[PDB]
């Protein structure tokens, strides 16, 4: 197609004012007096959200010049909420000033390249006062306060998440689920979880999280892989006959030959995914085994000689939930046999006793401790369904938030952390005067997330902005009560993982933005 | 696609004025005075209706901001159908009260997610005034009252729903379809009902209700589950040559092989439906005995060896109707043979005698009510269909309001128990002004039925307002005969769950939509 | 024609849009970084200013909403030229602040003419600290101070100012008058001034100073009015043979006879003008015979016989400029005979010195200070015909604002005393709560100048406002040199009466503009 190209400060202008538009959209959204975004969805009643980056993500322009730099800002928020789930707005906050700044610098005549070094310089210097200034999680006992803070001052969910990391400890597993109450519930149910994904992008549920959830699934167990296909069609009849989606954990799938066909096969009825088995060689069919055992169902092997089309479904196992992710795939809840899981717990544990070899030694542990810690599972209370999915993202954002907290550390909340981390990074100096002006961009940029923060709640964010600057250490402005004080007191936390990324994303994408002379799209 | 992208004040008028489309043409239809409205049918006659969800569910409008408005509080009025059957009208009345109250709040300066917070704690605060306000309506004996009310002032309704509340049980099932005289019968009949619902969103018919209803179908029960579809193919021709549409009792079936290869095989002449068997072991072969022995059926069973292939038509059951919802499947009438039911009844009373354990006791037990108390079926007269139609929605409101009449209890109709909690919840304060003045709105907005029902009678809303306000317990303002007095003494008596509900449900909703700052849409 | 008509919220907003424009559009003049405004003229090159009044005169929406707004608020800058001839930037921008504060109060449901009622009881308050913190200019002796801050930091114009008011004295006549240089004169020239003003509207010369000046003009003087214009003929052809601009000095001339036949005479070539004579009997003979002892003129009496037809253009007078203004008429250079005017300066001293009673002694003590005082002339120099109207324009608001300073005293300048009587005014209080908030509305507004001149500096307003709020006594912020500060020791000093008529007419205007619910315009 025909290119409209564009040079300059006309691209540039037009560039900022997409990233402006996606940037406020999604500005609104932030700190604790920040309100909500209506998505809309054809498919649907929208979704009332206070997620930075759904916001970021429903953002297209009709300008392409503004819509190319929408994207490219959107990034920030796709990158935040990939590595930490929390912090997109935040991020998306940073990139816009870094972009605003970088290119009122660009206006005034400086080498774009060296702005962008002096970014990515001011940008790793201020990530190791971060390091610095992080605390860890388990020394302040704060992850209720975390959960708290990234639920947008909900006590509740914080503490429903703090308890459910002292239940199955905080290495332990959490699902978040829709409820049918309308109270947050916890239940401390048996289920595992692996780090595997699916292999087809189209076997994705309607909803856009990319994790499909299975309502009362059908498990499959094979550590081999069958070359025809024929002999694997009495078990999918047996399933289709069955009313249980089909999950399978067996030693990696293809598309070629099983999910194309089944996508001529069927209309998208009942979903049916595989997925890989983590390991290999021994380990594997271990894992497997206890996957059977939990499910109730049984492992194919070529040793053993059973043979697929044998099998039943009564020999099958059979689960109550299953949310599979790219990230991580989870089974909820597998009945199976109580009496059989402690059985095996039992054997696994006089296994443990028995191994001695350290990398043996160590993967039998990670196998005792998925079993006994079992998975923490919060059902989301809500009265609506609109309400459901604001309160299940605040739920999940305060679960991640409270992961990277227990990862990485806690530093001061409210934008107080980079507020500190610029302040301490002024005497910070690159090659020459460029350089120099980049790091004080992204100095600059830094206190962004604070003003934003004041803005939401409608005071003046210099003034506040100067006040905490004035302060040392962990003093800042609870924006919830509008005073000031140490934030770590107050229970305002931040993780560290989850500052460290916004502000390394927001710094990447808006660094290479600032250094574009010529756009290129479409008429 | 290109994104509209709206903030603010601009944003939250288009919002309201969505709402108040939607809320208009809803209200016109509340309380005794209320009117009819007509929708729309591009297939047949247009629907003339006193249903708030069904107007509500019919409202869509051109400019989309207004349209994600009107979809949102859409979901208030079907989240009450959904969870009472009744209170749509009162539900979109509170949400469009709480909207407004609102949106002035938030235009006057005010944290709308603490004015959501004051909402939802004035909304807790008089749903436990309401639980403590409620009466027993086994104490009260206004069943047919509350059916009345909810048939919009129709005495022969409500003592039709009484009478058979009086021979199947308060807790029996009863069902309402279309009959053939201009008179409205009751009939005792025996059928079954479970609390099962159809495996495929496909299988609805042309009648939007989301319960199909078959006439005069073919039973087909099946407790083992065969893999091949070539064994029980057999049993798809013979039922394909009987006659009468064929409807499946078994465990658990999917879509892959057998909905999408039956929704290819015809263009829709007959509908064959599958359902799930609650229950599972011995249980639900024995419910599936049971179902066989009032249809004159037979189970399949691996034990039994009564293969599928070898299946006749005499061999399965027949039925005269079957309602297959979501939330429950009624058989309605199963013919079967009488002396059969009574010998089965006789047995199973055997088995009570019998039986000594707790679980086993209950669960036979609730087969002897279900066999003896039977179905109720109440035959719609009506001339025409629309009128048919109509008859049929009101009927179907005053037999959810009597379940929830009877399964919560009773308070003072015509919006005086929302006007006496909001008296009650005069003293209520929240954390900050914020939340006091949501809390305030909350109340403002309780007395909107009240307001709406007098204004739908043409008097002034304001003046009865204040008279009932003025009053005290039950005094409150009968519209039909425009008079005050004792709520209860006059019969107009609402569910406590309804009124529960339909607040609840317009809170959480309306108190979300207040605290949207950007709307984001297509162009 | 046709009328929109447009309510409450709507029109409100329309109303503040175009007020919008108008203020946004004045208010990037204000303060020493203030930059300047393009007004495009058909009639030649465009006119570059700073002044505040220009550019309000300027703007016409579209919108005829806007267009009313726009005109509205147009009207404090136009009073507040019209009063004291600085200060129009000031008064607009309190007017926007008024008028957004308000109708942010009107938004949030509050009684618009109590908050009208609130606004003038705190302005009036205002005024009453205003007086009171004022010091005297003569005290200060600041007014080279006063007229460097009303040249936008112009030392020289100041300087210059302060030398003609010590040359002629403070009451004494000043004129601005475009120079022939690069460079500002000063010239002390002997010249009369009156406070009389032109009798017809259409004499006003091609710029729309409202104030026409002629080039070397021809002085009549009449004590009588005769009856018929035809005895002049001779006069006025005689007149008309020298091209010299006729200046009429009678006791009052209609326009029935004389202006509109003189129209329809002359398309525009020279112009003939009359003026008005101050005083009445003795009083105007005596001034009458005063200027034409300037002039080397004679006066036509009754008693005298001296008949206009024997009047030649050597009796009569001429002078080298004049400038003639509704408020005021002077004469810069009368051409006549130096020693004649030192012997009419004698002769009248001995007038003093023979007459005792108090009105007579001070009318002569009015003339002989008029006489001996002379007009001070400042030449404006520049390079350029756009340099030199802003240049001009600047010199007369330093003028002006002098005359202010000298009559009414001086303040801190740069919003300092407006940020001082607000702090004194905190504990002021109305009727109601609605007064209260206008009062409020008041002291707020009272902000705006100094953080618009914050802002135009390009700092943060909110940061120094708060810093200068901290402050005591004249404490404020040298927006030229970027720092605190005592103003009047740093002499920015701004004239009482410039910010108490800025604050007075911003206060009527905006304070009648908010309790507008309904516009009527056309279509
Ligand atoms: N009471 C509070 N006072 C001050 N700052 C707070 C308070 N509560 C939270 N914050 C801060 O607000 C920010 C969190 O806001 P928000 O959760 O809306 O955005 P986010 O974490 O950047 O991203 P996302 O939209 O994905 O949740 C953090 O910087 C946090 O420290
Ligand atoms: N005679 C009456 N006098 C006063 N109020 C009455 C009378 N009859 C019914 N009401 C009241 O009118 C309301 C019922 O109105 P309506 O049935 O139209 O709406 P709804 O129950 O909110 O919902 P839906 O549209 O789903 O039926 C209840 O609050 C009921 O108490
Ligand atoms: N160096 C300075 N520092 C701080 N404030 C200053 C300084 N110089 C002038 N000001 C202030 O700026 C204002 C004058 O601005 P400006 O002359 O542009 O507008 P104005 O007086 O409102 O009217 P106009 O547009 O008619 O001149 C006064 O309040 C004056 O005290
Ligand atoms: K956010
Ligand atoms: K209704
Ligand atoms: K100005
Ligand atoms: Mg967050
Ligand atoms: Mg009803
Ligand atoms: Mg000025």
């Amino acid at each position: 197609a025909a290119k409209d190209v564009k040079f300059g400060n006309d691209a540039r202008v037009k560039m900022l004012r997409g990233v402006n538009v996606l940037a406020d959209a999604v500005k609104v959204t932030l700190g604790p007096k920040g309100r909500n975004v209506v998505l809309d969805k054809s498919f649907g009643a929208p979704t009332i959200t206070k997620d930075g980056v759904s916001v970021a993500r429903e953002i297209e322009l009709e300008d392409k010049f503004e819509n190319m730099g929408a994207q490219m800002v959107k990034e920030v928020a796709s990158k935040a909420n990939d590595a930490a789930g929390d912090g997109t707005t935040t991020a998306t906050v940073l990139a816009q000033a870094i972009i605003t700044e970088g290119l009122k610098a660009v206006a005034a005549g400086m080498n774009p390249m060296d702005l962008k070094r002096g970014i990515d310089k001011a940008v790793t210097a201020a990530v190791e006062e971060l390091k610095a200034l992080s605390v860890p999680c388990s020394d302040s006992k704060a992850i209720a306060q975390v959960g708290t803070i990234s639920a947008n001052s909900d006590e509740t969910v914080g503490k429903l998440i703090a308890e459910a990391m002292d239940k199955v400890g905080k290495e332990g597993v959490i699902t978040v689920e829709d409820g049918t109450g309308l109270q947050d519930e916890l239940d401390v149910v048996e289920g595992m979880q692996f780090d595997r994904g699916y292999l087809s992008p189209y076997f994705i549920n309607k909803p856009e999280t990319g994790a499909v959830e299975l309502e009362s699934p059908f498990i499959l167990l094979a550590d081999k892989k069958i070359s025809n296909i024929r002999e694997m069609l009495p078990v999918l009849e047996a399933v289709a006959k069955a009313g249980k989606p089909l999950l399978i954990i067996a030693e990696d799938v293809e598309g070629e030959a099983l999910a194309t066909l089944v996508v001529n096969t069927m209309r998208g009825i009942v979903k049916v995914a595989a997925v890989k088995a983590p390991g290999f060689g021994d380990r594997r069919k271990a894992m497997l085994q206890d996957i059977a055992t939990l499910t109730g169902g049984t492992v194919i092997s070529e040793e053993i000689g059973m043979e697929l089309e044998k099998a039943t479904l009564e020999d099958l196992g059979q689960a109550k939930r299953v949310v599979i992710n790219k990230d991580t795939t989870t089974i909820i809840d597998g009945v199976g046999e109580e009496a059989a899981i402690q059985g095996r717990v039992a054997q696994i544990r006089q296994q443990i006793e028995e191994a001695t070899s350290d990398y043996d030694r160590e993967k039998l542990q990670e196998r005792v401790a998925k079993l006994a810690g079992g998975v923490a599972v919060i059902k989301v209370g809500a009265a609506t369904e609109v309400e459901m999915k604001e309160k299940k993202a605040r739920v999940e954002d305060a679960l991640h938030a409270t992961r990277a907290a227990v990862e990485e550390g806690v530093v001061a909340g409210g934008g107080v952390a980079l507020i500190r981390v610029a302040s301490k990074l002024a005497d910070l100096r690159g090659q020459n005067e460029d350089q120099n002006v980049g790091i004080k961009v992204a100095l600059r940029a830094m206190e962004a997330p604070l003003r934003q923060i004041v803005l939401n709640c409608g005071e003046e964010p210099s003034v506040v902005a100067n006040t905490v600057k004035g302060g040392d250490g962990n003093y800042g402005y609870n924006a919830a009560t509008e005073e000031y004080g140490n934030m770590i007191d107050m229970g305002i936390l931040d993780p560290t993982k989850v500052t460290r990324s916004a502000l390394q994303y927001a710094a990447s994408v808006a660094g290479l933005m600032i250094t574009t002379e010529c756009m290129v799209t479409d008429l």
